[PDB]
């Protein structure tokens, strides 16, 4: 509960989702805004349409984006000025080494499953580590 100015982001590669709409439904709720980027085509908006979670982000970046390659901060401090958000209170949600280079290039968090030394980065096990992270100081 409560929950401030919080943003979430995740990707389409494998982190519909057995186990991922408890978190959604949570996150969505809570007011954290949800946003994804990944490098799949517009494509993306209609698989989200067709699996029913397609509302359950802000904004979907894909190819079309044109950002810069990972470590890719231009895509975060799009998503910051988007709706006046903060970097340092965005929490990607990675797999990777790579998930975490870029969130200290952009000054954003992470919740990955492995360590990769980083102060932002939060490591889990399971996606429902994430609601526990905010449950406990």
């Amino acid at each position: 509960g409560h929950m401030q100015k919080t943003a979430f982001i995740w990707d389409l590669d494998g982190t519909l989702m057995p186990g991922a709409r408890e978190v959604l439904a949570w996150a969505d709720e809570s007011g954290i805004q949800q946003f994804i980027y990944t490098h799949k085509g517009n494509n993306a908006f209609t698989i989200l349409k067709d699996l029913g979670v397609e509302s359950y982000f802000t904004e979907i970046l894909t190819s079309q984006s044109g950002f810069v390659r990972k470590p890719s901060p231009e895509a975060a401090t799009y998503l910051l000025d988007k709706y006046q958000l903060n970097s340092d209170n965005t929490y990607y949600i990675g797999d990777r080494t790579l998930d975490v280079e870029f969130a200290q290039n952009s000054g954003i968090q992470s919740i990955n499953f492995l360590e990769s030394t980083y102060e932002g980065n939060h490591r889990i096990q399971a996606l429902a580590d994430i609601s526990r992270i905010f449950e406990t100081k």
